[PDB]
RNA sequence: AAAAAAAAA
């Protein structure tokens, strides 16, 4: 069918990816590394247990035995690492990374001492690809189970079965607006597929939660997935507010801290498993004797553990995991197939479609939510990107079916209408609407915050042109750093706390840049890329487009959705700092600066900076 | 061409 060609082409697009990633891996011989994908002169600096009965050790670099340190390749939280003294000393996972620390959670096996020197290696992992391969296959080789119907629908085979016409709804959330209502109504009344298209600020998660509550009222069992841990946990922390009985699939690493309590790991540590661990010590006391043994009784952990987690999985109404966390080799394997009734994928338009097929083969209905007019899933292979990996299951369907399967939230509760309209008129067909409560709010309306030229204006653009604030293989721009700084200080002086402000540029260079010249004078001020700031919001957001050159080159500021995302992070105030001259060679980017100048209060670097040779 | 994130026993 369409599947046994989809799956066959999709595996292709997939190997193009793995390969394009094993390229920029095996390419960049033991110094070029620490830049980088490696940490050396690591001294051990703390040892404890935690999370949950693991070995949490902390490290810090030791130049000539003292500073500093760390230049790490972000070496971000949740990364799998090596650890060397010889060769492979163990394996563990990354809890946090400071520019002084890095802490790693070891799953135990032995110590390990202060009076040594260590190395730490970011390892690569084939699991995400392995499981994506395994998904697609199963989709290909699907008999006649429950997902069968839904499959046909997501692939043209057959059309959408009619409405299940749920008896009208007593809503838990009464302050719900009408778009959200037709949405919720419609999702529960489908039968194979409902798509919640939720633009920035429309309360898409208020809407999904409401859906899930109804589902549990009808006595339905739910799998709730998303591509990232951050997004799952969004839902996990909202479900938990509504008292719902919920389980979140480990590893707790990895997991929002406010919520460890809900991971399969914590539940399992609330017994009954003072017994299973009572003998965890057994097995460790017979690798000692020594001087068929363990096998004899490791059959006991199998049943015991798999007994408890089967129980816990059963006693929850909503089970939550990452798309790839719902792998048929994860805890979901203890459930008979036919266990879940619906599967919600939040942030679907932001995830490889092949992942979605992991959680998707487990229900016979699914709700998809997200905003395909913001960032698509990331692709390392340009070639796959053109071939359509960067296409989301949600987008594809949205393009195909339209209002036959999509319901779209329209009142938004974040942005002042000025900001609101750009994105609206620009990316969402001129249909967004401010809630009568956000449409006129500015920073001067905040408490402690004085009225001011800035704190009193929703939009603002300070121009690089033509003061020759040129750039300089990511992209920085000293002229812009400098500028934000001042506007930053204009905001913090007018009252605005830094905790309520964020600075966002598209390039990682401008970021470290911005950070270096900012972190110390404003510790609680978030500085991050646009891709590292999705879903977030702030009272005031300072953008930095960075690109200024005579050549007219915008880089990837051309990717429309990125820009959209960026502008929509602001509630009461977005100040864009770009170069009029260069930025204008891209239509979208132009009608933006055009907007900022029609209904905005604009300025030119001139008003801000002393040295001026045009 | 582009320089951007995920995920993970």
């Amino acid at each position: 069918a369409a599947v046994e060609s989809f799956v066959t082409k999709q595996l292709d697009l997939l190997e193009l990816e793995r390969d394009a990633e094993v390229e920029e891996r095996r390419s960049w011989l033991k110094e070029l590394q620490s830049r980088g994908v490696c940490l050396l002169k690591l001294q051990v600096s703390s040892q404890r247990t935690g999370l949950y009965g693991r070995l949490l050790v902390t490290f810090e670099p030791r130049r000539y035995g003292s500073a500093a340190a760390l230049p790490s390749n972000s070496f971000t939280s949740g990364d799998i690492v090596g650890l060397y003294d010889g060769s492979q000393l163990a394996t563990g996972i990354l809890t946090r990374v400071t520019q002084k620390s890095v802490t790693v959670a070891f799953d135990e096996q032995q110590s390990l001492d202060r009076e040594n020197s260590y190395r730490l290696l970011k390892l690569a992992n084939d699991v995400t690809y392995r499981r994506l391969k395994k998904a697609l296959i199963a989709l290909k080789k699907y008999h006649s189970g429950p997902a069968s119907s839904l499959i046909e629908v997501l692939f043209g085979r057959s059309a959408p079965s009619p409405a299940s016409e749920i008896h009208p709804l007593t809503f838990f959330n009464t302050c719900l607006d009408t778009s959200q209502k037709e949405a919720v109504l419609f999702a529960l009344s489908q039968k194979e597929l409902a798509i919640i298209h939720g633009p920035p600020g429309t309360g898409k998660t208020t809407t999904v939660v409401e859906i899930i509550l109804q589902a549990v009222k009808q006595g339905l069992k739910v799998l709730c997935c998303a591509p990232s841990n951050i997004a799952v946990d969004n839902l996990v922390e909202r479900l938990a507010l509504c008292k719902q009985r919920i389980l979140r699939l480990g590893h707790p690493a990895r997991l929002l801290e406010s919520i460890q309590q809900h991971s399969l790991d914590a539940v399992l540590a609330r017994s009954d498993s003072a017994q299973i661990v009572a003998d965890i010590r057994k097995d460790i006391d017979q690798v000692f004797v020594k001087n068929n043994e363990i096998k004899l009784l490791r059959k006991e952990l199998k049943e015991r553990e798999e007994a408890a987690m089967l129980e816990s999985l059963t006693s929850a109404n909503v089970v939550l995991a990452t798309n790839t966390g719902a792998s048929a080799d994860g805890p979901l394997k203890l459930l008979p197939e036919s266990y879940f009734d619906v599967v919600v994928i939040d942030e679907c338009a932001q995830a490889l479609e092949a992942s979605c097929w992991i959680p998707l083969l487990k229900a016979r209905k699914c709700i998809l939510a997200g905003d395909h007019k913001q960032l698509p899933p990331t692709t390392v292979s340009h070639k796959a990107a053109l071939a359509g990996l960067s296409l989301s299951l949600m987008e594809r369907l949205a393009e195909e079916y339209g209002a036959r399967v999509v319901r779209t939230l329209t009142v938004q509760y974040r942005m002042h209408q000025a900001i609101m309209r750009w994105a609206s008129d620009t990316m969402y067909l001129g249909q967004l609407t401010a809630h009568s409560s956000v449409a006129r709010h500015l920073l001067r309306d905040l408490p402690g915050v004085a009225a001011t030229e800035e704190t009193g204006v929703p939009l603002l653009l300070v121009d690089t042109a033509g003061c020759g604030l040129f750039e300089l293989q990511s992209k920085g721009n000293p002229g812009e750093v400098r500028l934000v700084s001042l506007h930053i200080q204009a905001l913090v002086d007018a009252g605005v706390p830094a905790r309520d402000i964020a600075v966002v540029s598209p390039y990682n260079l401008q970021v470290d840049l911005l950070r270096q010249s900012l972190v110390h004078r404003h510790p609680e001020l978030e500085i991050k890329s646009v891709d590292g700031f999705q879903g977030r919001e702030k009272e005031a957001v300072i953008l930095s487009f960075v690109r200024s050159n005579r050549k007219g080159e915008v880089g990837f500021l051309a990717e429309d959705r990125r820009i959209n995302v960026a502008v929509t992070r602001a509630r009461r105030h977005v100040a864009v700092i770009c170069d009029s001259r260069t930025v204008n060679n891209h239509a979208f980017l132009k009608t933006l600066v055009e907007y900022f100048t029609q209904h905005g209060e604009v300025r030119t670097a001139f008003e801000y900076l002393d040295d001026i040779v045009p």
